[PDB]
């Protein structure tokens, strides 16, 4: 049985991603967010509700990525150096998830926080979208998986980390770009700096597996990938309407969702499927 | 579907373990090992071989703990705060495994290193030992597990974390306790500082599951636990004989194995099974 041997490379990229993930290590104690209360009170009830809801959704996605997506993909990888990188990424997803609780502690009472999480648990679109992604992960709960099964779990993972988080990240960035909740925005930027490299790395691994598939299996997962992209897109458009109609941002968020879907496709080595639009300039200022 | 909510505790210990694991964070670039060359060359050929073999075995165990043990135990936990801790622990196992490569780069040529890893891969006792532990983890590759299956995977994990590593950790500590390979010894001490808290934490989780089992299931896993302890003990005694006979340390290491088996049992809330024997005094100095 093999032990990981970093003195013989298993691929051309795991070491650089290992070093970059480590170099980016952080925890929430590093960013105090009490100073955000001054701008929090300037928001309306509807703005505060939208913010709390989106962060709740992000927390759910990170919970599933650290607790199901990274563990189950990594268990079935044969490359021990790449597996090492995924294990570190999974730990960072738990740091990300916990960092949302650090923000909530400053912005909400204990009762308001347990309302957020009750709303998350019972929410039908979050249940549907998380269920679609984790169905691919839960297919890996068996002793031997096919490469198609592993590939599709990697596709689901890239779509979560490069695409599905963005209908939520939009709002903290948009507010930070307007000088509101800027300490929380710094946390979100640290999360995004990690997520960006997560989706690239998993996308590299997915492209490697794809090239190992038979032609018949390639055709199958190519079609399933495009269907999944658009199945998730329909749900995201329903989610954005629900979260953002009250604050007049639906179409803006939808543009941002499309921009990030294209990035997720590119991370998989696939062509964009939505028209190229430039990033909202307020969001850009928040980045 | 539930998201982790750290503003409502799911238990009385996950937050403290989370904070401690994070406070202990380290990577292999923090400890330069070049200066160990001056004592490395003073070791005999037999001593150098034993060191390299033990570190190769340790690498294998961490490789399996980070890549199977932590992921498969955590995926089936219902407690999202405890799952978070296990995910961080699994990442640290990868740091541990990689740190052995950093030591090897100083102590061995490229060809000698690839020989270490070939000896690990084809080694029958390492294969048997790791296979026994990972069989409990691989049982969890299914959508629905029983609490007996999850409990026994946690037992296997504690036995890896608190017991099986010690036939290998003995020798780096023994040399460091004599002023030899002290930089590598510092790394091993950082690893042990993590491993100790890993085994304590998983042992707490195992005790919680155990209390939910029926009395019949409790007596079944108690029997499996005692048998597994001794199945691993027989293999460890063969392993210590193979590794340490050339350098006269077999009985010392066996005493250390028994001491750490007792620690593993106590991490699970169980009584010791080996007579109390104080730790080798030089090993204790390598831990100081
Ligand atoms: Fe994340
Ligand atoms: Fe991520
Ligand atoms: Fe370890
Ligand atoms: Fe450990």
């Amino acid at each position: 049985m093999r032990a990981v041997n970093w003195n013989k490379k298993e691929d051309d990229f795991s070491l650089m991603f290992w070093k970059q993930n480590i170099a980016q290590f952080w925890t929430e104690e590093e960013i105090a967010v009490s100073s955000d209360k001054n701008t929090w009170v300037q928001l309306s009830k509807e703005e505060q509700i939208a913010y709390k809801r989106v962060l709740g959704g992000l927390t759910l996605l990170d919970t599933k990525q650290g607790g199901e997506g990274m563990p189950l993909v990594l268990v079935h990888l044969e490359n021990l150096q790449a597996k090492s990188v995924l294990a570190f990424m999974g730990a960072m997803e738990e740091v990300h998830a916990k960092s949302y609780s650090h923000i909530f502690t400053t912005l909400a009472t204990e009762e308001e926080i347990d309302e957020i999480f009750d709303w998350v648990d019972t929410h039908p679109l979050l249940e549907k979208k998380a269920g679609i992604i984790t169905s691919y992960y839960r297919r890996l709960l068996k002793p031997e998986v096919t490469k198609k099964e592993l590939y599709m779990a990697m596709v689901a993972s890239v779509f979560l980390e490069s695409y599905l988080f963005y209908s939520g990240f939009f709002y903290p960035l948009y507010l930070a770009g307007q000088g509101k909740l800027t300490a929380s925005g710094e946390i979100i930027n640290l999360i995004i700096r990690d997520e960006s490299i997560h989706g690239v790395f998993v996308g590299i691994l997915a492209q490697q597996i794809f090239a190992e598939l038979s032609a018949e299996d390639q055709q199958e997962v190519q079609k399933e990938t495009q269907e999944l992209l658009m199945e998730l897109y329909e749900i995201e458009m329903a989610y954005t309407e629900e979260i953002y109609t009250s604050i007049g941002l639906v179409e803006d968020v939808n543009r941002f969702v499309r921009y990030n879907a294209n990035k997720g496709l590119m991370n998989l080595g696939l062509e964009p499927k939505f028209e190229e639009e430039e990033i909202n300039p307020i969001v850009l200022n928040g980045l």
